[PDB]
C-alpha cells in the first residue's frame, strides 16, 4: 500500500452521483426514436 496502494483520489463524497455511474450505465438503453411526420405535413387546427 504504501507505495502502489496510495492514490491521491478518494471515495466520493455523498450526493456525488459519480457513486450512481455504472448503476446508470446498467440502466443505460438506447433510443429508437421513430420517424415522425414534419411540422409542415400537420395542418394546424382551426378553432373557429
Amino acid at each position: 500500500d504504501t507505495v502502489e496502494g496510495y492514490t491521491v483520489f478518494g471515495p466520493p463524497k455523498p450526493g456525488d452521483s459519480k457513486a450512481f455511474l455504472d448503476i446508470a450505465l446498467s440502466i443505460a438503453s438506447q433510443n429508437v426514436s421513430p420517424t415522425r411526420v414534419s411540422v409542415w405535413d400537420i395542418k394546424i387546427p382551426d378553432m373557429t
